[PDB]
């Protein structure tokens, strides 16, 4: 006798709500998709000293939950015949050609295989020709291909490859051409004046105020930001590219092939991918200091999933970030916060959530 929007709100109340009061976090934004019916649910505040409440205008910084973009981005130049996976750097980022650089190709910078990329840039490469000069100066450490080490800098420079190829920066190939082709219209790489009124403020370890500051390839690693609504409009396209043009349909495609394994991980573009029914424990382990932060030997797929689900973590260092879906369940969630909490606990939040949800 309890209608569907309130079972969800139920759910959502039991195992998001108290990561609030847990985690001191100001705001939060929860939203379910299921059948093509959207549920919104939000949480405190988006601005604690104006007393400004989390809506469904509320912009939230997606931190790595951008490279899903990228990734996208970077299906749509291949299939449109702007680039191949197969290609080196240095075809289209000319001052690359003949630098160990251009011995990787650009599968294996979206998907952390180069052998010698960190998390991060360094923290002194900020210009664009300290960019430059950071891919110039590159030289490898482990063989091509064989590790996954978790890699800003190289989806980073997939990134940058991909704009080359499309003859546009990288915040237009997004605010131009990717975000209006999947309806997205609260969505940014650069806020601009007009919006920043519904800009959240960011939260830090002690509480204090802060939004994400300019970095290296910012763009193409962290660069958006985005609405509960339009995040909700992204996993609607990602349970149903049949919906879409060829061009952005086989790029929505693209970003769901995987394409290796670290154990029950398969690493697709930008999205983490696993057989559906997951266990949690494959779910924690994607995110395991191992996994993230370690380099990992990659191997072939084995077992190509039929039922499958997908998801991501990102963070700021104001902001949280998590999105999950599950094609032949025809769901998925997100969630938004304006202070980082533990991956762990967004992802077991939102397991409990989407199993306990009436098929």
């Amino acid at each position: 006798n309890t209608p569907k929007d309130q079972e969800i709100k139920k759910l959502v109340d039991q195992n998001f709500k108290p990561l609030l009061e847990k985690y001191d976090v100001p705001g939060m934004a929860v939203g379910v998709i299921q059948n093509n019916k959207k549920y919104e649910m939000y949480y405190g505040l988006q601005s604690v000293q104006d007393k400004k409440a989390v809506n469904s205008s509320t912009i939230f910084e997606l931190g790595s939950v951008s490279k899903l973009f990228t990734a996208t981005a970077g299906g749509y130049a291949k299939n449109k015949g702007k680039i191949s996976f197969d290609d080196t750097p240095g075809k289209y980022w000319k001052e690359l050609k003949n630098t160990p650089i251009d011995q990787v190709n650009l599968l294996q910078l979206a998907t952390y295989t180069s052998g010698n990329l960190a998390l991060q840039f360094p923290d002194e490469v900020k210009t664009d020709q300290q960019v430059l000069t950071f891919f110039k100066d590159w030289k490898p450490k482990n063989s091509i291909g064989e590790y996954r080490q978790y890699s800003n800098p190289s989806i980073g420079l997939f990134g940058k490859v991909v704009a080359l190829s499309m003859n546009k920066p990288f915040d237009q190939v997004l605010e131009k051409t990717i975000f209006p082709a999947l309806g997205l219209k609260h969505s940014y790489v650069n806020v601009p004046k007009t919006q920043m009124q519904n800009y959240a403020f960011g939260y830090n370890q002690e509480n204090q105020p802060i939004r994400v500051n300019p970095g290296p390839l910012d763009a193409p690693e962290y660069g958006v930001k985005s609405t509960l609504p339009d995040m909700l409009s992204f996993i609607h396209a990602n349970l149903n590219p049949q919906k879409y043009p060829a061009d952005i349909q086989r790029a929505i495609n693209e970003t769901h092939q995987g394409r290796y394994q670290v154990n029950t991980m398969y690493q697709a573009l930008g999205w983490e991918e696993f057989s559906y029914p997951a266990t949690l424990q494959t779910l924690l382990d994607s995110n395991s200091e191992q996994i993230v932060m370690k380099p990992n030997k990659v191997t072939a797929i084995s077992k190509e999933p039929s039922v499958k689900m997908y998801h991501k973590t990102g963070s700021t260092t104001g902001f949280g970030t998590y999105v999950v879906f599950i094609p032949k369940e025809n769901i998925g969630l997100v969630m938004l916060t304006n202070k980082r909490i533990p991956n762990e606990e967004r992802i077991k939040a939102a397991y409990a959530v989407l199993n306990a949800i009436k098929k």
